[PDB]
């Protein structure tokens, strides 16, 4: 019901290389081509009821399935992203101890270059300066995890 039509208008929103590999008819890959010419409210509310209708021609469940997946590793990235934050932040405000527990986790970590990079990072905290090395912790983490 609303349903439909809210799955309908989050294909407006994907990457024609998702849609590619999900199973739409023809008509409604043109439908969802055509969208952003639909500009006006009333013509961006029809298009996408028509998408909703459009929507009763397709496999929901293998449309659904797919999204399912695409979402859950959105999930799975986020998950990664702000455990590295909480790393990073951790580690700025700690000591050697962190360090440690970072770097079992971690085991291919350079234990020299991340002291290093904290230590800077400390220093630009109680020296209040921009906050750059934090920021170059956050990447090297990133490089550790391989968070892309």
């Amino acid at each position: 019901l609303h349903a439909l039509v809210d799955l309908g208008e989050r294909l407006t929103t994907l990457k024609a290389d998702v849609l590619a590999k999900l199973p739409l008819t023809d008509a409604l890959r043109k439908a969802l081509a055509e969208a952003p010419k639909h500009t006006a409210n009333i013509a961006r509310k029809r298009h996408i009821l028509f998408i909703g209708k459009l929507m009763r021609d397709q496999d929901q469940e293998a449309i659904l399935v797919l999204l399912d997946q695409l979402d859950a590793s959105t999930r799975q990235y986020n998950e990664r992203f702000h455990n590295l934050e909480r790393w990073r932040d951790r580690l700025i405000a700690g000591d050697d101890a962190d360090l440690e527990k970072f770097v079992i986790e971690y085991p291919d970590a350079d234990r020299q270059q991340l002291r290093s990079l904290i230590r800077q990072a400390q220093h630009e905290v109680a020296r209040n300066k921009p906050p750059a090395t934090s920021r170059k912790i956050f990447k090297y983490i990133r490089e550790l995890d391989e968070l892309q």
